């Protein structure tokens, strides 16, 4: 018998157990495919699929791209795999085609991508966000920095962030958000994430990173306000609290709750003098948000300012991720993003062996938790098969790929 | 601006030039990634899909299953990229889970894929067949060889060949096919043709390879009939050639018509004593259909008695393929397919370099047309671009994958 999946709305050959999970797991078995324990999930391995925005939406609306893309990484078993950034507001998207979820008919979209994931016994999470001073901009294939004018679908005239101040020549000038704009985006962020939990993503992950609205709200170079959400490190996270108790009122407390930060500026340099966002902020906010049900800290970097001055190459972040996980301890997992670009530094970062980037080879060390991988994916959507192979784990595949090898 | 691709029912980007061509092409750039003529085709890359049964499908009906697996590869530029073998016949299937084109819904299921892959400005074909005498089975996974029952969604007493000769004990044994079934066969074929051509396919290849009822009837040692279909070689290549006859009266002459066949029974070896159907029969085969409107010969080979004797390994059915090549000249295209793992063997290939089976490296040398790769795409969607880039050739690939890598 070709046995069924249960629970979807189309035939399909049940994958048990999913794809990506070690066949003869043993104290000997890389971490990288351990499984991860998560509130009421269990990850069958430790790579995720990091959200990747593919500007590819229409009215925010999710295409058969979209499934194409998506299905075709979710059927090689990521152990976890997260949508793009989607806008709870029309404002808020990045650029025109970005993905949306203020309506309910683009959580119908979404949730043909769910099925799909859960048909193969995988899991996925969305990204919930707001793009705030860097929204409404075009496709970066068309130009890396330029605005969409309102001829080409874009919308100057309410484009908003914490404080008037553009984050360059190239981007548009934000509206300072009054209090109104500050509960019409917590309303928006409710309303989403009812449709998220209706489309049935298994994880929600919220967005404070890269510049956009939260990540501004918390960094002093762009949050200049002087009411109750700005002037201080608390009130100028305070926006960001108020988002994880909407968050964790509204979704199931069986719900794992991601939070993807910018661990720093890259500003911390001698010629810059302004203050800025420093990982030492990020650490202390990880404190904070340990004890506010955020089960995971998604350690990112950079984006929020034109003169930044990034230290980029293999793992070039987890430095930052290590500190993090530090100072939270077991309160909280800490997951890496950024060039890991093998199986051996990946289950190195994992482990605490290689050094804080995980590329040294010889001789203590930071464990984390969970590794991120965004552009290893998009060149070869089989990178947990091809990693597999590299560190020794025998893995199950998809049915369908696997017995033509044997 | 955002371009969308034309003529497609949904929004997405159009890419031009299409993902898997050579950016700078010029007389160094390697066959491989060299433009290839078909009728009023032309394939960017020479690079196939090669057609590979999923098993998914609902009562002949692809799924998302399908969308994830085709999209994600379609998306990443092969040349031309084939359907698996789709029956035109319920009872033609290999198993209760085979694609099928006995219903006009069949064919609105496949037009979501098309659709996809012309909104990628790739080309994409359908594999046509009929299993005879090996259908009625279970999918691989679940037994190498076992029938499906007639509970298992089986259907014994439908199973039929040219002559009442089981492949083996674990098959079904047929009913030998009346005059009257084989008319029943020619219709069926036409009905899912015009299916084929209203879903927009762009090529059409008759599947008459793998012990499926078309080399069963032009093999002896499958085929004993006496009437006009069996007893010589003229006989038994009948069918097939009314096939091809059917197929140019009913699609546009503009559209490039394939023919996989198995070069050989591999049953050509002493202490084996029966006749068989050999190379050289594959050969002049070649030659008569040159003249009838087959533009490429597709060569596989085996699968047609459970006594062959498969001498595998690296481009092992290319030897094959160039000694087919060698009569039919430039009055056909013909395309390898087998163990092709790596750029330069392909372009080895393609370039008549490295010996019949391309593995060499040293020192004339039969030119092919078309690689074709099946269990390479399984492993790796984006095998072209690794392919591309181990050959030093800079390549277009979809915009949502390249930005991030400049
Ligand atoms: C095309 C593309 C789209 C991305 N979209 C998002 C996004 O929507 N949200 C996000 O937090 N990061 C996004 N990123 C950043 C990646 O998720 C990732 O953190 C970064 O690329 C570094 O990881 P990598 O080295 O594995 O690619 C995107 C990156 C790329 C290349
Ligand atoms: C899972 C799977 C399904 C296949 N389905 C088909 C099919 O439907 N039609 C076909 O002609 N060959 C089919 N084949 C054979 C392949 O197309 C190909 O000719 C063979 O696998 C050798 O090529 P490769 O070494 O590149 O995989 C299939 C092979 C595999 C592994």
């Amino acid at each position: 018998l070709n046995t069924p999946a249960p629970g979807v709305p189309f035939y399909t050959p049940l994958q048990s157990p999913p794809s990506g999970t070690a066949l003869h797991l043993s104290p000997s078995t890389p971490k990288l495919f351990t499984p991860l324990k998560i509130r009421s999930l269990t990850l069958q391995n430790r790579i995720m699929l990091s959200p990747m925005c593919q500007y590819s939406a229409s009215n925010g609306h999710f295409t058969p791209w979209h499934m194409a893309h998506l299905g075709g990484i979710i059927s090689r078993g990521p152990g976890l795999s997260m949508v793009e950034a989607t806008s709870v507001l029309p404002e808020g998207r990045i650029t025109p085609e970005d993905s949306g979820l203020w309506l309910d008919s683009q959580g119908d979209k979404l949730k043909e991508v769910v099925q799909f994931a859960h048909s193969q016994g995988q899991l996925i999470g969305i990204q919930l966000s707001h793009a705030g001073r860097k929204a409404s901009m075009v496709a970066p294939w068309l130009d890396r920095s330029a605005v969409a004018t309102e001829e080409a679908g874009g919308w100057p005239t309410k484009v908003k962030g914490p404080s008037a101040i553009p984050y360059d020549e190239h981007h548009y000038k934000p509206s300072a958000m009054t209090l109104e704009d500050i509960q019409e985006f917590k309303d928006a962020w409710a309303a989403s994430l009812k449709r998220a939990l209706k489309a049935g993503f298994d994880v929600i992950e919220i967005h404070n990173a890269h510049g956009y609205l939260l990540h501004e709200f918390v960094s002093p170079v762009s949050n200049k306000r002087t009411d109750q959400y700005g002037g201080s490190f608390e009130n100028r996270i305070r926006l960001t609290l108020e988002i994880v108790e909407i968050t964790r009122k509204i979704i199931p407390e069986s719900m794992p709750l991601f939070l993807r930060i910018s661990a720093t500026d890259w500003l911390d340099y001698e010629g810059f003098g302004e203050e800025s966002w420093t990982v030492a902020d990020s650490a202390r906010l990880a404190g904070i948000l340990a004890d506010r049900g955020v089960d995971l800290m998604d350690v990112s970097s950079g984006a929020n300012h034109p003169r930044q001055k990034i230290t980029a190459g293999l793992g070039y972040q987890a430095p930052f991720a290590k500190e993090i996980k530090r100072v939270v301890g077991e309160r909280m997992l800490v997951g890496t993003v950024g060039m890991i670009g093998s199986g051996r530094q990946a289950e190195g970062l994992l482990s605490g062996m290689g050094g804080e980037r995980g590329v040294d080879e010889g001789e203590k060390g930071t464990e984390l938790d969970l590794v991120i991988v965004a552009r290893g994916f998009q060149k070869n959507p089989g990178l947990v098969w091809e990693w597999a192979e590299e560190l020794g784990v025998r893995i199950m595949v998809a049915h369908q790929m696997r017995w033509g090898f044997r």
